[PDB]
């Protein structure tokens, strides 16, 4: 029983001030190759910029929180997860014995593999790398960093994975469907972040996404601005809906800081106007929704009751196995995992990435 002293930006064990001095003193940025770092101001959200080099080359990487202290950790352990996640020969098997998850893209067997475990009947099961590690170049489908998170505890880092992932199915179901997902409607705190937020650029919308997964909010936040490349979409996902929202205005503040730097990331020039149509189901929500009306299903008490609870829901879903990938480093004794559920829609990051997906929308 660890109990959660920490619920701003995520579910945390320690206070963001107490992980700082700890990532300082265990020197984990220059052991992970930063090089460079920037401090931005979004309105009232610090962000934070990160040049780390690697074998892989030299990245950008980016935090940001409600407090210079929390956006500093978030640069930290987004470097540090990135270091992780890196290919490690180490804990590949060739020739496992097990359980595998071959996902349907896959003409032939997959040769590398990775021990992960099912959240759901605590059995091992083999993992492809290119669905562990970042970046694997073999495969049919280019890999990525879906699920990955790092934390001070492995539960941490689940819940924070777990979280993404719902939160990637939850807009890749609105981005196959075109779905119009309907207006969320915040008061006091969070409606003066976003409206501060609004006055970088033109506008700052919200939206309650579709969650196919009963207890786990989603929720997005998208930009008009004069400027098109100021025009970002930032997305949140938690049991409390108020973290969510939050969650969601600041990657927006992050995506303005890294578009002002001019920092990209996955054929002429768009007006803003046409940015708009092309994108009508974001700007043309259907219906409305007050966020005090949202039940609170899942409230938080312990960690360990979080994670399991998370899992519990995810694997009832109808979204396939929930497995955990460990890819903490030896050296940098930093709980890092990359959390990966086999029927969930990745539609946003690859087009083959579908998942299990209905004939009809979500109504
Ligand atoms: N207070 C914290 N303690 C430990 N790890 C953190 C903390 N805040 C963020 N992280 C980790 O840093 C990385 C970036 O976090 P953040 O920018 O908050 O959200 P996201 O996971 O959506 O990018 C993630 O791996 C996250 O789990
Ligand atoms: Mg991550």
């Amino acid at each position: 029983m660890t109990d959660i002293v920490y619920d701003v930006e995520g579910f945390r064990a320690f206070l963001p001030k107490e992980t700082l001095r700890w990532i300082r003193h265990r020197e984990l940025e220059r052991k992970v190759g930063v090089v460079e770092k920037f401090s931005d101001r979004v309105g009232p959200i610090p962000v934070e910029i990160r040049r780390r080099r690697s074998q892989y080359g030299e990245f950008y990487h980016a935090g940001k929180g409600t407090t210079r202290i929390q956006a500093r950790v978030s640069a930290a352990m987004e470097c540090v997860e990135r270091a992780a996640a890196e290919p490690r020969e180490e804990i590949i098997e060739r020739g496992p014995e097990g359980d595998k998850w071959t996902p349907a893209w896959y003409r032939t067997e997959p040769r590398e593999w990775v021990e992960g475990v099912d959240l759901t009947t605590r059995e091992p099961v083999y993992v492809p790398a290119n669905e562990v590690f970042h970046p694997w170049l073999g495969d049919a489908l280019p890999s990525h960093t879906n699920g990955l998170s790092a934390g001070r505890l492995r539960e941490e880092a689940v819940i924070q994975g777990l979280l993404e992932v719902v939160e990637r199915d939850s807009w890749s179901i609105v981005e196959y469907f075109r779905i119009h997902p309907p207006e969320l409607e915040v008061h006091g705190e969070l409606e003066e972040l976003r409206r501060s937020l609004e006055r970088e650029v033109g506008r700052v919308e919200l939206r309650l996404l579709p969650s196919r997964v009963e207890g786990v909010y989603v929720v997005g936040a998208v930009t008009e601005a004069e400027r098109v490349e100021e025009m970002v979409m930032g997305f949140g996902a938690s049991p409390d809906p108020e973290m969510a929202v939050l969650r969601a205005l600041l990657e927006v503040a992050q995506g303005l800081s890294m578009a002002r730097r001019g920092i990209e990331s996955p054929p002429g020039k768009l007006t803003p106007e046409r940015l708009k149509r092309l994108n009508r189901h974001w700007f043309e929500p259907e219906g409305t929704v007050e966020i005090d009306d949202l039940d609170r299903v899942i409230t938080t008490g312990s960690l360990e009751k979080l994670t399991e609870e998370l899992v519990e829901r995810v694997a009832e879903a109808g979204l396939g196995k929930v497995i955990e990938v460990d890819l903490t480093l030896e050296n940098l004794d930093v709980p890092v995992v990359r959390v990966r559920v086999t029927g969930a829609s990745e539609y946003v990051i690859d087009e083959a990435r579908v998942g299990n997906m209905p004939e009809k929308p979500p109504g």
